[PDB]
């Protein structure tokens, strides 16, 4: 298949793009050689957030017909953020196609094209980290707690970092 081998191009093309201007606190890749569209990603939280500290591991799988879609990626770890789905789903507008589910005029270099990559989808994550924004409510209790009890927020984030650390 042409599109699938295309689609192995461009993830190389990224995969080099990440290994040679590595961002700060995150390191991504592919988890085993065998197959480059499953990826595994360590998302370290942001240096003066609730998250500090905190390591989660999260898994971006990528669609055979890439960069046309964008793709999937949960968190391994435990998480209560008001963008994450209670399993761990992302729930960012850039891993949105142009057709989904939530949106918002504003959201026009928020949708996913075939301009972004990997780079811009975790930099993105790292500032869903740090500053949340339940207009996004994937979780309810979280996107409720964070704008009326910030106050427990940043008690569970804690803990949330905690259990990331094998505490």
């Amino acid at each position: 298949s042409h599109m699938a081998g295309t689609a192995l191009k461009r993830l190389m093309a990224e995969y080099k793009q990440l290994t040679l201007n590595p961002p700060e606190g995150i390191v991504a890749g592919p988890m085993n050689e065998e197959n480059f569209f499953e990826w595994e990603a360590l998302i370290m939280g942001p240096e003066d957030t609730c998250f500090e500290f905190g390591v989660f591991p999260a898994i971006l799988s990528f669609p055979l017909d890439y960069p046309l879609s964008p793709p999937k990626m949960r968190f391994t770890c435990e998480m209560f953020h008001p963008n994450i789905y209670p399993d761990g789903r992302v729930c960012i507008s850039i891993l949105h196609a142009p057709g989904d589910d939530p949106m918002g005029y504003e959201s026009s270099a928020e949708r996913w094209s075939p301009v972004q990559s990997v780079e811009k989808i975790l930099l993105s994550v790292v500032s869903m980290l740090a500053e949340p924004n339940d207009e996004s409510g994937a979780n309810v209790d979280a996107s409720k707690m964070w704008r009326d009890d910030r106050e427990q927020f940043y008690k569970i984030a804690k803990q949330i970092v905690q259990k990331s650390l094998g505490l």
